[PDB]
């Protein structure tokens, strides 16, 4: 009993020549769709992927009715006629997910059986079937219902060749004078707000199709006694825009010499973060089948270091 | 003993005693004005993130002020006697984006500069003594802050209203046998939903200190009278968070002979609009801590969990 990530049902005649449009290996989905009609037949499709791919089926006269998918509207269903005679695809009707309609029809010749397509996840790669003069037959391709869609094997593949750009601030500044002969000792604490941001960029409207996490280690920074260096923190479940508030602290003891003064500085470090990407994003559907995308971009992150301090003697 | 302020106090020994001090609703220091004379500062008038503003002293023409940004605070803060030690002389502080303020004095020497514990930076007001003049000043500070958390979340009107769950289709499908015996199908839908939360803040704490929510969110539940509140499971989050996810559905069809069964998938969604009450805790280093009591509303979206009609024709 086999299962698979998509789903596709073919409608109309058995002549033209196979012709297939499929943002399959990339995730690209149908953006929109521009239909021509004939007398008996459906005559053209014109095909357009979120990715910018453009096609053109059969032949496109003036009759071209359009329709432009929203971000993140789908198709609820879909209905698919052959012209009667079962030689041409006849009509094509859909009604999306925010029950916005589109019905492209033969003129002259009267509609017969309806067929009902079983959309999946309502999530279209583009469609398949063959042409010549006109759309012999058409399917369009639909990925089945979805599980999940993660975005997983994140790499930096710059990043081992890449020194982080490191800015330090100051947060408090307090001085200990000992105008006294016995030593003394003051504990200092300063504490600091920070946001932390991650980005990974998207394309081909991913975002607003799939509701996207990314399983990943983002790029921290790392001193060393050299200076500073990138690493990537332990890996955990993201989305593909995120940021992170937390609250920094230090605190340590400060000894100050019997007739001397100590100033101290708190510091912090900040680096923007600019790298490339790799990574892959896989759809698993509900049936268990999956859809694997190789996925290149850019990474913007916001991070600090820790906090650390100078404790000068004067 | 620890506490969760430090205060220090420059100055005299004369005047009234004032506090003017924002630790109740941890409302925090927005801006500052200040007046000086020959001798003295003058006054001072002291605007809160929560809309108090109070003078302390004298107003004048002199006058000169700090509005303070969000998500500033005060990197350090030095303070002098008037050098008899008889007033306030100058106030200088520079904030945690290198902005300065300083007023002092015309005349006179400024002595012995008192270079100001801050804490975390984060003032709550002021404190001292004033007459005609400032005779003794010091600001009021959070002392170094390890965590901001909103806790003891309740939703008090909560039981008292009821669920607006708006019904979406999402998948329609038809499955027609036109066989002499009994068919079955699986029938699979999906939809992509974005829950969000959201409770309100104000006096500016969401950028000041970096809040956290421990609670629950308020969600949909399912009984025979129909559709009621609740509260979820406890977790940790953002006072604004938005959880994308992907809700399935699977079950079987089973179409009688020479009949059509139509299954339509569908999807509750819900608004929430609801008044809350909670604690802000801030916890300091040192281990001491500072108690706020909140109000304000929660906004809300969820989703109840994916159904679906199958009709027979
Ligand atoms: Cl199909
Ligand atoms: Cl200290
Ligand atoms: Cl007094
Ligand atoms: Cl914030």
């Amino acid at each position: 009993h086999m299962v698979y990530p998509t789903t596709l049902h073919i409608i109309g005649g058995q002549g033209g020549n196979a012709f297939s449009f499929n943002g399959q290996e990339n995730a690209a989905t149908l953006q929109k769709l521009s239909v021509s009609v004939g007398g008996w037949q459906v005559r053209g499709v014109q095909v357009w992927l979120t990715d910018g791919r453009r096609e053109t089926f059969g032949a496109m006269d003036s009759s071209a009715k359009e329709f432009e998918f929203e971000s993140g509207e789908f198709i609820k269903s879909l209905s698919l006629w052959g012209n009667g005679a079962g030689t041409r695809l006849g009509a094509i009707k859909f009604i999306t997910s925010r029950s916005r309609e589109f019905f492209a029809k033969m003129t002259d010749w009267g509609l017969k059986t309806e067929y009902k397509i079983d959309v999946g996840s309502g999530i279209c790669l583009g469609v398949q079937g063959r042409g010549g003069s006109d759309i012999d037959s058409m399917g369009f391709i639909f990925i089945n219902a979805i599980k999940s869609s993660v975005i997983q094997d994140m790499k930096y593949p710059t990043m081992h060749q890449i020194l982080p750009n490191v800015q330090m601030e100051e947060i408090k500044e307090m001085e200990y004078k000992n105008d006294t002969s016995i030593v003394q000792s003051y504990t200092f604490e300063s504490s600091k707000k920070i946001i932390k941001k991650s980005s990974w960029s998207t394309t081909n409207k991913i975002e607003s199709t799939f509701s996207l996490s990314v399983k990943a280690g983002i790029p921290e920074v790392m001193e060393v006694e050299t200076g500073f260096s990138f690493t990537v923190g332990s890996e955990s479940t993201h989305a593909v825009e995120e940021s992170e508030e937390k609250t920094e602290t230090l605190t340590f003891p400060v000894t100050v010499p019997t007739h001397k003064t100590v100033t101290v500085v708190a510091n912090i470090g900040r680096a923007d973060i600019d790298l490339p990407y790799t990574a892959l994003l896989r759809i698993t559907c509900v049936n268990g089948a999956s859809l694997d995308a190789p996925l290149s971009g850019i990474y913007k992150g916001l991070t600090y270091t820790k906090m650390t301090a100078v404790a000068t003697e004067s």
